[PDB]
């Protein structure tokens, strides 16, 4: 069980320990793609680059090189594009990326501006009239709805390659309002942001990986992935209750260093993991 596990840790305070453990017993693979010089303006913090092994390649044939990391859970069977908040020199690689990885579903877990500073780029349209065209990739970008909601908002969007004008309708989940320090108090709105891009069909198989990316792209990120992913396997699993987070976390750092990116987090996806086995069973 995990949510006894849950009083345990609150109880003795040492989420601390807890979430040490796991940076310590997480994964360090090679990222010698992304610490190469030509792509260091393509990296929003030196501490968060993508492992060679699990990086999204653009197809390009100069620098195929984005921060962004293919995150398959096998057993959970659902995979997700981490990524940091794109870069103005890089949000036309970000929606390269979404073309070329067939994705449905971007999911953005942060403001563009937080604490004062710009944590992304404005990488999509904010007004229907107002396209971008992102001309190092050839994409032109289309918002052509926007469903604002308390705590998130979801955005039809409408990416065409302009080299072959196919279009695809691409979602964006924008979660609003986590709060600038710490994490949110309940997970009741992350929870229904994550049933949102579940309802969508955006991290489903017919579909390409679904982006998310918060600002470095491992912090809310992570929770977001963590949450669905432990979620999913409890819907799968014959004992629930077998479903251990911190196992599944690791097995996400494989993927992607970081994810998670401080103790309050790790106790916010278990809150958000407790509290969403309950809903999925009424």
């Amino acid at each position: 069980e995990m949510e006894k596990e849950f009083e345990q840790i609150d109880k003795s305070g040492s989420w601390a320990a807890i979430y040490q453990d796991i940076r310590h017993e997480a994964s360090d693979f090679p990222s010698r793609v992304a610490k190469l010089p030509k792509n260091k303006n393509r990296n929003r913090y030196r501490d968060v680059s993508p492992f060679d092994h699990s990086r999204i390649k653009l197809h390009q044939e100069d620098n195929d090189y984005i921060n962004a990391s293919l995150i398959k859970m096998e057993e959970a069977q659902r995979s997700y594009i981490l990524t940091q908040g794109p870069l103005p020199n890089t949000v036309g690689h970000f929606w390269e990326m979404v073309w070329e990885q067939k994705s449905r579903g971007v999911v953005m877990l942060n403001r563009v501006m937080e604490k004062g500073s710009l944590k992304c780029a404005q990488y999509w349209p904010q007004k229907e009239e107002k396209e971008m065209i992102f001309e190092d990739t050839n994409l032109k970008l289309t918002l052509i709805s926007e469903d604002i909601k308390s705590y998130y908002t979801v955005r039809q969007l409408e990416l065409e390659n302009l080299t072959t004008q196919e279009t695809r309708e691409i979602l964006h989940f924008h979660y609003t309002t986590w709060p600038d320090f710490g994490v949110p108090e309940s997970p009741a709105s992350f929870l229904n942001f994550l049933f949102c891009v579940r309802e969508s069909g955006s991290l489903s198989p017919e579909h390409g990986p679904v982006v998310v990316h918060c600002s470095a792209g491992i912090g809310r990120s992570g929770t977001f992935c963590l949450a669905d992913t432990c979620l999913l396997l409890m819907d799968k699993r014959k004992d629930p209750s077998s479903v251990d987070i911190k196992k599944v976390l690791l097995e996400m750092r494989k993927f992607r260093m970081g994810l998670i990116q401080t103790a309050d987090q790790l106790r916010f996806s278990y809150l958000a993991v407790i509290e969403g086995a309950k809903f999925i069973m009424g």
